[PDB]
DNA sequence: ACCCACCACCGCTCA
DNA sequence: GAGCGGTGGTTGGT
């Protein structure tokens, strides 16, 4: 649920991760804050094979993706206020990468589109449209490849929805679940959204009057508020379930104070614990010695390289070079500079301390394409000599 | 009596 | 959650 909605609101705009994150941070002077659904993992992260903990180890790189992109996350976990990788791993890991969990009353959503409304985040990324009948304004989902790496998501807009042919808005979408469901039987999303379109979605607190209305409407279509009559559609009494109508209208989410307390220490003073996440991936991923401390240093030095850019916002110790420019399809023509540094220089673990048991070597150059707004606030002068370098 | 377009629903598969 | 074909039902007819 709700089921065939794509078909109503439009299926959403297909969009790079990163010029999201690079536009707002254009646009907004500051880097994006999204909301992310816990729930999303549950079937795109048990599909990773070999190996330890596959399914963490998903969620290990798609953190690193995370900081690649320089967006400041809050995953909200699920409350018991509600109408197989451990929590506490995830949890555990969250911190490591300097990010923040967020542990919802009740449902997570409700609480990421709340969280949204609040302005705490930007953006909130679910799985589902769900979130836009919980007061969502901007949603993402399908956080996928476009395959191979994922860097695309699917953006909905809940006002250009509400504009859009469906004219479904937050009110409209709730009387379709409030009919259609998954509640009227032999109802029926195309009914329920024109019985929508008809304004029947107000439902502004004996409200029997209004059921008749519509009941009315159903059977004679004297207004024509759809294509054909509907004398075979009987109503329940229970219906329209009130419990279900304010489920949605005020949904359990955070205090005010906890929105205030979020207001101040969201985003936090993000910094990624090397020592600590090489501890947790050797015991978790079995990345064991020497090898196991390189592989954590190639895989995480770029992304900590993009953190610590933004994290100012000579200084060489982070930018050796820069060799080229592109405006990539995968970002979506975002502009990137080719960028040299050396990883475990960067990243500072040094793979001696550890037992030996065409290759990587972690202190020489490594190379990057990372978005050049984003270099421009933490490079300035290695980059102003690249252009000028550039003009001869 | 029968056709017909539309639709709601079920079972299906992959996440 | 979300895409597919079947299909059984409803509607408005033919
Ligand atoms: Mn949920
Ligand atoms: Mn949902």
């Amino acid at each position: 649920g709700i089921k065939g909605i794509y078909k109503e609101i439009g299926s959403g705009e297909r969009i790079s991760l990163c010029k999201l994150a690079i536009d707002h941070l254009e646009q907004h002077n500051r880097p994006l804050r999204l909301a992310i659904d816990m729930a999303i993992w549950q079937f795109q992260i048990q599909a990773a094979r070999g190996g330890s903990n596959p399914a963490i180890r998903t969620l290990f790189y798609r953190f690193v993706r995370l900081l690649s992109l320089g967006i400041h996350p809050i995953f909200v976990f699920d409350g018991p206020n509600k109408p197989g990788v451990s929590t506490a791993m995830a949890k555990r890991l969250i911190r490591l990468f300097g990010f923040t969990a967020h542990d919802a009353p009740g449902e997570a959503e409700a609480e990421c589109a709340y969280l949204e409304q609040q302005g705490i985040v930007d953006a909130v990324l679910s799985e589902d449209v769900d979130t836009i009948m919980f007061g969502s304004r901007v949603t993402l989902r399908d956080w996928s490849s476009e395959g191979g790496p994922p860097t695309h998501v699917t953006l909905h807009d809940a006002k250009k929805i509400a504009e859009g042919p469906s004219g479904l808005d937050r009110e409209g979408m709730v009387l379709v679940a409030l009919m259609s469901g998954g509640g009227i039987p032999g109802c029926g999303i195309k009914v329920a959204c024109q019985a929508a379109k008809a304004g029947f979605g107000k439902e502004l607190c004996a409200i029997t009057e209004w059921k008749q209305r519509l009941l009315h409407e159903l059977r004679t279509n004297e207004s024509g508020f759809f294509r054909t009559k509907h004398k075979a559609l009987e109503i329940p009494e229970n219906f329209p379930n009130m419990e279900v109508l304010r489920y949605y209208t005020h949904p359990v989410v955070s205090s005010p104070a906890t929105i205030e307390r979020l207001r101040q220490e969201f985003p936090p003073s993000s910094t990624v614990d090397i020592a600590g996440l090489r501890e947790f991936t050797r015991e978790t991923f079995d990345w064991t010695f020497r090898p196991g401390a390189i592989k954590l240093i190639k895989v995480l030095a770029p992304g900590l390289l993009v953190q610590r850019c933004l994290d100012r916002y000579e200084e060489s110790t982070l930018v050796k070079g820069i060799s080229m420019r592109r405006e990539h399809f995968s970002t979506d023509a975002t502009p990137e500079l080719r960028v040299s540094f050396i990883p475990a220089e960067l990243v500072g673990l040094d793979p001696g301390q550890e037992p030996e048991v065409k290759p990587f070597d972690p202190w020489q150059p490594d190379l990057a394409w990372v978005p050049e707004t984003i270099l421009k606030l933490g490079v300035p002068v290695t980059v102003e000599d690249w252009e000028e370098g550039q003009r001869s």
